[PDB]
């Protein structure tokens, strides 16, 4: 126990749809927690969007993820939780 | 100014980022000033995307993907806090991305 002293790009970033494997975000909010709101993306599509505009199901859209710190209040608890941050496209196989 | 129950931490030292067709690598930003000391994050290893024959389309963007993340910061002995709350962004990944539709 320790004491602890205490800009987002989703703000205005648009690569959640101009990309092939584009994303939405989902609103995570809590008032016990720092930061109180966290923006998950879900991916959009099941596979890829193709030069024709349409989605192809061989290629697989997912979702990247990254382990964050959150403060949880008990004075705060130092937690890490798992967001997705957003989406690329890959093949199944090389 | 708060109270935190570092509990359990410590400081410690998917194959999509190859299967994508904006891969990346990893790269190791390291501040002993910090907790986590070390973070990896995410370089795309071409300006283009990789296409069905296995080559770069250079009409296409690979692009990073980035994730406001908060981090501990080392406050002098003299002070009061032991650590200073921060936030510092990190690429995570890569993205394709078309530069114009239409
Ligand atoms: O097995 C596969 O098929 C395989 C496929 C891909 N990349 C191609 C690809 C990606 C995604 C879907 C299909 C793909 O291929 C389909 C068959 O090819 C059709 C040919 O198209 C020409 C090129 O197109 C691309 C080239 C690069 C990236 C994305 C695309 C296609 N998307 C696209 C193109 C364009 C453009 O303007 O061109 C515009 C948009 C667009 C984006 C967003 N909103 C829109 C809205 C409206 C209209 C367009 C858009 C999207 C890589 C690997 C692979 C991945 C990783 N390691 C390896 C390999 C393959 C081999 C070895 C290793 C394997």
């Amino acid at each position: 126990t320790v004491m602890v002293n205490l800009t987002n790009p989703k703000r205005s970033s648009d690569y959640y749809n101009r990309s092939t494997s584009p994303w939405n975000l989902h609103r995570n909010e809590d008032p016990e927690r720092y930061p109180s709101v966290i923006w998950e993306a879900k991916c959009r599509h099941l596979g890829c969007i193709n030069a024709d505009g349409n989605v192809d199901y061989h290629m697989n859209s997912v979702p990247i993820q990254q382990e964050i710190l959150v403060l949880r209040r008990e004075s705060f608890r130092l937690e890490k939780i798992l967001v997705s941050v957003g989406c690329t496209c890959v093949t199944p196989i090389v």
